[PDB]
């Protein structure tokens, strides 16, 4: 069942998520379900249960090939300092895309729904994609993170390097 | 006749702007005629002449009411350091509006299209119009002023005081 995915504005997107608790349970495989789908219908590679209005540690993401996962109660870790600028869209923010610095390289660890543990190190654009989702489950989008405002704008106007 | 309002990411939003030099023109009346036009179309409060795409030192604004003011070569000093938050929105940025502080206390003086001096002293929204309109004009736009990015997001969904 596709969800709608609520726009930045909404205080939902605000909030600080509580831990996935149901791990295993035929109620989360259906919510993840509705993510992957919901993420499909709108041409994600990311999307966030707070996203969907959800107030859950849980996000969908895949498709460089990054692997299609859910993850419940993500924690994130740098591998160094290294940051690298990077455009990001998001689905919460129709039409915009800016340049942000996220770290090169992570380690993320968590649950799959399954409940199986999943902990990975990741790079480039995979390590963004799972550094901007967890970002919604701590209540923060991406122009809070904006350094060179000249690369923030409509996607179909953009013509920054 | 009403121009096109280019979009934010468009980087003739990002330039500084050069004087007007031709005051008292049937040239710059025109032009003025276009703006006044283009931002009612728009349902503008304001409009800066790169908004249009037109390299100028220019602003249309008006309507508490502010009065209908074509300025041109505008130039700002704050009358003192009281900042006060206000909602702002712009058209090259459709859809959306965040809290911006901007001074309480100006003066701005320029030319009117017809070459007569202009100077004035304005507070709050008459003075808050000013200093959005003139960040067009040395290529800044409202979110590189925007502190609490929790005010940022679309108009119809925002529920912040
Ligand atoms: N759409 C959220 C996932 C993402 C894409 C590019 C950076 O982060
Ligand atoms: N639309 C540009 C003028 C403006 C309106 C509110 C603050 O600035
Ligand atoms: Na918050
Ligand atoms: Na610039």
């Amino acid at each position: 069942m596709i969800r709608d995915i609520i726009r930045m504005g909404d205080k939902r997107l605000l909030r600080v998520a509580p831990q996935v608790t149901n791990l295993g349970s035929a109620e989360l495989h259906a919510l993840v379900s509705d993510m992957f789908e919901t993420m499909g219908a709108a041409h994600g590679v990311g999307l966030a249960a707070p996203q969907i209005a959800v107030d859950l540690q849980l996000m969908v993401f895949g498709f460089p090939a990054v692997p299609l996962t859910a993850l419940a109660n993500a924690q994130i870790e740098p591998l160094s300092d290294e940051m690298e600028n990077g455009w990001e869209g998001c689905l919460s923010i129709p039409g915009l895309r800016a340049v942000i610095p996220r770290y090169r390289y992570i380690r993320y660890r968590g649950f799959a729904p399954d409940g199986s543990p999943i902990e990975r190190e990741a790079e480039g654009f995979h390590a963004r994609v799972v550094q901007h989702e967890y970002d919604h489950l701590v209540g923060r989008l991406y122009p809070s993170r904006i350094e060179n405002f000249d690369t923030f704008g409509f996607d179909d106007v953009l013509s920054y390097d």
